[PDB]
């Protein structure tokens, strides 16, 4: 094996519940950590985990500083040029979210330009906008408000400085159902995205992780993913 017994540099940016986040305690938790941990246990590998800001985590795996990155990372065309991904473990949707008392009715995408839209800097919402909204004049990157993390985006939503937050589905349900934030989706881009584990370009670990996913099989992997979303 060129995979077994190795120590892997792992980059994380743990502010994407339930994929990766920190308990009240301060310990890393979530779907990505449970998947990649079991993989490491099967292959007798150790993780050397560094926390970065989001840009830092993507930068580290894209330069090959990190062997692996995970925190609910979307598999995008732009990222695949510099990063290899596992098979997707979740089929993902992007919501446009307002405060529940702010009644934004969105009939179609011609209505978006009226509003400020905000989300974390370096996230895949930028690609959706650049590729699918901007060319038809529905919105432009230059109107967008960018934030360090989902927490800061949410702080501006809550105080009224941001009309709409762009939030992926599992994170939305965390905020709404588990944190009980009084927020409401106004528009859903359904199944537009896919979440995977990221690997430095060329890494055999990507191929062996995919194999491990398939050793487990789809019932076990969905089980794992749903467990954290049912929690």
């Amino acid at each position: 094996s060129i995979v077994e017994g190795r120590t892997l540099n792992v980059a994380v940016s743990p502010a994407s519940p339930p994929m990766l986040f920190k308990s009240a305690d301060g310990k890393l938790q979530g779907i990505d950590l449970e998947l990649f941990s079991s993989y490491c246990q099967s292959r007798h590998c150790k993780l050397n985990i560094t926390e970065y800001a989001w840009d830092g985590m993507l930068g580290a795996v894209a330069s090959g500083q990190a062997d692996v990155a995970f925190s609910g990372i979307s598999i995008t065309d732009k990222r695949k040029k510099v990063i290899d991904f596992s098979e997707p473990y979740y089929i993902n949707s992007f919501y446009l979210v307002s405060m529940a008392n702010h009644k934004i009715t969105l009939n179609n995408l011609n209505e978006l330009n009226k509003y400020s839209i905000g989300y974390p800097r370096g996230m895949a919402y930028s690609d959706l906008i650049k590729n699918d909204l901007e060319p038809k004049g529905y919105y432009s990157l230059s109107k967008v408000k960018l934030y360090p993390t989902y927490n800061e985006t949410m702080a501006d939503l809550k105080n009224g400085n941001l009309d709409l937050a762009f939030i992926e589905e599992p994170v939305y349900f965390t905020f709404k159902n588990k944190k009980k934030m009084p927020i409401e989706s106004r528009y859903v881009f359904k199944n537009v995205d896919q979440l995977g584990i990221a690997f430095k370009k060329g890494s055999p670990v990507r191929d062996d992780f995919n194999l491990w996913l398939k050793e487990q099989g789809p019932q076990k992997i969905s089980g794992i993913v749903d467990s954290w979303m049912k929690a």
